[PDB]
Order: structure tokens, then C-alpha cells, then sequence
């Protein structure tokens, strides 16, 4: 019949943070549904289990938590019907057609500005802070419609809200910083709401103010967008750059056919999912992968692991754009499927990466400053020093 989910008390949060992949290989192999005491959750680690849970909101609710105190209650932590009405108000500025016609040009302007600043910083400098983070910050600033905020504001808001949402230790300074970001955003939105009402434009705020979303939901959804829309594309820029500078075969494929930049982006998010775990809570007794799960159980859907599942892709631990990345779960699959996916892909594959690789000649990793990495709930390079011989634009 149904199996009992084992307790995997050998799984420690510190080890998941430092290197999660060998932990998840063991879990997929021995126990794809497992109770992890330190996490306070059953971790779901197979492709099958994550996918099943993600597509069935009636059984596996998005509405459980720390997210509420950090950010308020956004559409991400609602189920339908309330989710769908908010999501639809959020769609217009992020459709693929609007990204192509309106945003790509703005991204390309921002790539020039930030690549020039990285060039000034000089060979040897960290790419993560030196280019990736301010580029995607200024892009997000434009997408949303924040005329009265700087890219730096956006970077600080993003990290502090994320940190508030994972404040299990209940650090009081962590809560104080997320609260202050929340207040600043509230103030900034007050002024931007007046500005954008009545005023043609293609920013998220412009479309939104033309169903009238209540103010508390505007604030919560904006905070969620900031938390979801900056660190994630920044991380993909780091992963993709590292992967191509680590394999001359992979980089040659791309230079021989630059149409493959899209495939680089899709393979990066399969290989290292930027959002590695998403939470659900069960509403009824259920099962995943033949394991019983009790009503009210809190689950962590480990996308990071699902995208390494050896029954779905051959040699999944390798970065390989020819094998490809068909049906990866990095943007999810149910009714919450990433609204930003087209904006992310354009920023990174269509603009940022080609600009980087065409402007910095002899681009290479630093043999004397090895890249560093961390995270499992969210994962990417913490630092990525690059060197180059000469720089264009
Ligand atoms: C590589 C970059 C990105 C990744 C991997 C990403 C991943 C996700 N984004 C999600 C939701 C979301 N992402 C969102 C805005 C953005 N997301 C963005 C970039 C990324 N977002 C950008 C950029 C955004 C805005 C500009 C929003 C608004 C949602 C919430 C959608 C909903 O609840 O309907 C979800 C939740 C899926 C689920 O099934 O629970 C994932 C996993
Ligand atoms: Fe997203």
C-alpha cells in the first residue's frame, strides 16, 4: 500500500546551503518524500512529486507564515479564485510581445551603461556586484515604473524582504530592516500611484492603474515582485557566464550559432534553479510518489533537485545545451507559473549575455580568484571574478 515518509535527520540546513546537490541525489534515490526536522517540512525531491504537487492547488495550497509579516499577502500565497484576478491585473507589461516591443530596447540601454561601469571597475572585478546585480535592478525599476527609486534601493529592498521572509531565527534586526523596506516602498508607491494614474505608458504600474486592486494588495504584490524579480535573473547571469567560461566546447557552440543564447538561459535554470524550493501546505490527506502525506503537512517542493532527476534528463549534472532542458520546472508549472519569464529571458539571453561576450575580449575565469556559491532555497554564485584583455562597450 502507501509507504510512510521517512525521517531524514542526517539532512542539515548548513550542508544544504553549502552543497545541496549530493544531499538531493541521495534523497531522490532513497526517499523522494522525507521529513526533515531542521526544515520543519517534508521535502519533495523527485521531478514527479514536485510537478504533481505544483499543478494541483486544491490539494496542495499556496496559502500557509513569515512571508505574510515580511511582505503582506501577495497573489503568490493565494489560491484561485483570488489568485487569478490579481495575476491577470499583473500580466500586461510582462507579455512576450510587450517585452519584445517596449522593454528589450530599455534593457539594451541599461546593458551599455552597466557594462561601461564594469569596464571602469576593471579586470579582476566581481561580475555579480560589478554588472549582474545593478543591470537587473535597473531593468526591474523600469519594468515596474519606479521613477522615484534607484537601482540600489531595489537591491536593498529585494534582499531585506527575502531575508524577512526567512527569518526563522527571528532576528529582530532582520525584521527591522524588512519593515523599513516595506515602509519605504509604501511611501514610494504613494507618489508613483498619483504619477501613473491617467498617464499612458507600458510599466506595470501604468497598466495596473488604468478590477481595481486594493492598496494593500498593490503593496503586497509589488514587494513580492521585487523579491522575485532581481536576485533571480542576477543569479542566472552568473551561472550562464560561469558555465560557458568553464567549457570551451559549450561556448564555441554558441559563438557558431548565437540563436542558442536562449538555450543557454534554459539550460542554466535547469542546471541550477534560481528558486530552489517553494512551499505548499496540504489541505487533505494525500500521497506523492507512493508516500502518505497527512492533511496540513508543510512541504518544500525542491525544484533544485527535481531539475537534476536522472529519469528525466541524461547526465543531468552536466551543463549541456545540445542535450537541452525540455520540461524543466525552474519557472514552475501550475497557476503560479512565473509571470516574469519572458522579461527574464530577454534581459539575460537576448541582451545581457551577448553584450558581455562581445565587449570583453579574452573573457575568462580568474585562476587566482575562484568563484564561490551558496544557497538551496535560492541558489547562485556569491562571487564571480572575471578577467579580460581589452574592452569595447
Ligand atoms: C530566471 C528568473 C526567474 C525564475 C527562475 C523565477 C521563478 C519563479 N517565479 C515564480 C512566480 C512569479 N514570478 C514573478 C515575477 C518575476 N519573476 C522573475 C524571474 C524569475 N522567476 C521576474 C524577472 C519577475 C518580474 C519582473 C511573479 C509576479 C510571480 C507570481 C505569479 C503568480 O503567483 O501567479 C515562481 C512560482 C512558480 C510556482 O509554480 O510556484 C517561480 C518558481
Ligand atoms: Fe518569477
Amino acid at each position: 500500500g502507501l509507504l510512510e515518509a521517512p525521517t531524514a535527520d542526517w539532512v542539515h540546513l548548513a550542508d544544504l546551503y553549502q552543497n545541496p546537490f549530493p544531499i538531493f541525489e541521495r534523497l531522490r534515490s532513497e526517499s523522494p518524500v522525507a521529513w526533515v526536522p531542521e526544515a520543519g517540512r517534508y521535502l519533495i525531491t523527485s521531478y514527479s512529486g514536485v510537478l504533481a504537487a505544483d499543478v494541483d492547488q486544491t490539494t496542495f495550497s499556496a496559502n500557509e507564515s513569515l512571508m505574510l509579516r515580511a511582505m503582506g499577502h501577495s497573489m503568490l500565497r493565494k489560491d484561485d479564485p483570488d489568485h487569478q484576478v490579481e495575476r491577470r491585473a499583473w500580466q500586461p507589461s510582462l507579455k512576450p510581445g510587450t517585452v519584445k516591443k517596449v522593454w528589450k530596447q530599455k534593457f539594451a540601454e541599461n546593458a551599455d551603461r552597466y557594462l561601461d561601469a564594469y569596464i571602469d571597475a576593471g579586470s579582476g572585478s566581481d561580475f555579480m556586484q560589478g554588472f549582474a546585480a545593478p543591470f537587473v535592478a535597473e531593468n526591474l525599476r523600469a519594468l515596474i515604473g519606479f521613477e522615484n527609486a534607484s537601482e540600489a534601493d531595489l537591491q536593498r529592498w529585494s534582499q531585506t524582504l527575502i531575508d524577512g521572509a526567512g527569518n526563522y531565527p527571528d532576528d529582530p534586526d532582520v525584521w527591522a530592516k524588512a519593515k523599513q523596506s516595506s515602509d519605504e516602498i509604501d511611501a514610494a508607491l504613494e507618489e508613483m500611484i498619483q504619477w501613473h494614474s491617467g498617464r499612458p505608458g507600458d510599466s506595470l504600474l501604468s497598466y495596473l492603474l488604468r478590477y481595481q486592486m486594493p492598496l494593500e494588495s498593490i503593496r503586497s504584490n509589488i514587494k513580492m515582485t521585487i523579491g522575485g524579480g532581481l536576485n533571480e535573473p542576477r543569479d542566472v547571469l552568473g551561472v550562464s557566464t560561469l558555465a560557458l567560461l568553464s567549457s570551451s566546447k559549450q561556448l564555441e557552440l554558441v559563438l557558431r550559432d548565437p540563436k542558442l543564447w536562449g538555450a543557454v538561459f534554459e539550460e542554466s535554470i535547469r542546471w541550477v534553479a534560481p528558486i530552489g524550493m517553494v512551499p505548499r501546505q496540504t489541505v487533505v490527506d494525500t500521497e506523492l510518489d507512493g508516500y502518505f502525506i497527512p492533511r496540513g503537512a508543510k512541504l518544500g517542493l525542491c525544484i533544485l533537485s527535481a531539475n537534476r532527476d536522472r529519469s528525466v534528463w541524461s547526465d543531468p549534472d552536466r551543463f549541456d545545451i545540445e542535450r537541452g532542458s525540455e520540461a524543466h520546472l525552474a519557472f514552475g508549472k501550475g497557476v503560479h507559473v512565473c509571470l516574469g519569464a519572458w522579461a527574464a529571458r530577454s534581459q539575460v539571453a537576448d541582451v545581457g549575455l551577448p553584450a558581455l561576450f562581445s565587449r570583453l575580449k579574452g573573457l575568462r575565469l580568474d585562476p587566482n580568484q575562484e568563484a564561490t556559491h551558496g544557497g538551496w532555497v535560492f541558489r547562485g554564485p556569491l562571487s564571480l571574478p572575471l578577467v579580460w584583455d581589452k574592452a569595447v562597450r
